[PDB]
């Protein structure tokens, strides 16, 4: 029934989603190849971007047309030394499955794709200085994402327009996540030559971002964390608006199990000098367990209240952050 091309895209979700396949696969109807799609776009799209060995001169044009890649049907890319390359180097597999979908998914995803393109190649030239820099840099990598997707669950019609309209909600869905990746990966980014975090933030505690690698400054590596924590716990007011409104069960599920595996994440971040040793990068068991009857708000709420609890108790009253914390942390539990 599955088309051999359908069948390789699945697969390529299957191999490079640790995160996403499971629940790609369970969506309705038109919204599930929809979706492979667009994630297969997004990840090749994420390979160039995040491969060093590409110039910025030979980069910048690749993301600014990537979105034209989509409609010539020969467009490959063959000098990758990424992991997930496979996707460039079979790229017309996943274009022409691309091709395959009905327009206003097209659209959708070309849009995002240039946008995000666009984006992209802008932080090439510039670290990220500003929190507002870095709302700008999680908007066109992880923001767009969520405003694209829910775009799709609009244009498929198992959600109401406002879904899809609502991109300050859906956008903030976007930043959650990749917040908590950036501030959940500093030392593999540090390691890989990579800098996410804000220098606002962070100037303030040390002349350099990979001086919170050094043992010695452990105690303001753990403060600058708590601070940009505490910082992404703001965009969980949006999550939960967000998530309240999706009517469609597999949806539904597609948003809420990733949002509260940021959760558990951030709260296993919280406070935890062991950030700076490296990576919890597996998923929570317990979140994965709690999140298998989750399929509902008020489910899904409590799970929230929870962690935000075991945060919350175990706030240091000298953190400098320790007043803003505790004061989202009650926005979260009354909204
Ligand atoms: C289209 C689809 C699902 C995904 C496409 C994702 C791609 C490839 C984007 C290109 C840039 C990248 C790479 C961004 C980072 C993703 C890493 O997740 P992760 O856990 O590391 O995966 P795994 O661990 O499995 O390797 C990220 C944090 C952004 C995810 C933002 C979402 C999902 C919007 C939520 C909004 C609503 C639900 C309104
Ligand atoms: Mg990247």
């Amino acid at each position: 029934s599955l088309s051999s091309s359908l069948k390789t895209c699945y697969k390529y979700l299957n191999q490079t989603s640790r995160s996403f396949a499971a629940v790609i696969q369970a969506l309705d109807g038109e919204m599930r190849n929809a979706v492979c799609i667009f994630y297969l776009v997004l990840r090749a799209l994420d390979t160039l971007e995040d491969d060093m060995t590409i110039s910025v001169e030979k980069k910048v044009p690749l993301l600014h047309n990537f979105h034209s890649f989509l409609y010539q049907p020969d467009w490959r890319f063959m000098e990758s030394k990424e992991k997930d390359r496979q996707v460039l180097e079979d790229f017309p597999t996943i274009s022409l499955e691309f091709r395959n979908l009905a327009e206003k998914y097209q659209t959708v995803i070309a849009d995002i794709c240039r946008r995000m393109g666009i984006g992209m190649a802008e932080f090439l030239d510039k670290h990220v200085t500003s929190e507002q820099e870095w709302d700008k840099y999680c908007h066109y990598v992880a923001g767009l994402v969520g405003i694209g997707l829910s775009r799709l669950f609009s244009a498929s019609e198992f959600e109401d327009p406002l879904v899809g309209e609502d991109t300050e909600r859906a956008n903030s869905m976007g930043l959650f996540l990749q917040k908590t990746n950036i501030i959940r990966d500093y030392l593999e980014d540090q390691q890989g030559g990579r800098e996410f975090w804000p220098q606002e933030v962070w100037s303030r505690y040390v002349k350099k971002l990979g001086d919170f690698a050094k043992p010695e400054n452990i105690d303001l590596a753990v403060q600058c964390l708590n601070e940009l924590i505490t910082n992404a716990l703001h965009h969980i007011p949006d999550v939960i608006t967000y998530l309240s409104r999706l009517r469609n069960q597999s949806v539904f599920n597609l948003c809420a199990i990733p949002q509260v595996m940021a959760i558990a994440t951030l709260a296993a971040c919280y406070n935890n000098q062991q950030v700076f040793k490296g990576a919890v990068k597996i998923r929570k068991g317990q979140a994965v367990t709690l999140m298998m009857d989750a399929t509902n708000m008020p489910a899904v709420k409590a799970i929230i209240y929870q962690y935000m609890e075991e945060i919350y108790h175990r706030i240091p009253d000298s953190d400098p952050s320790s007043s803003k914390t505790r004061q989202i942390i009650s926005t979260i539990r009354t909204q």
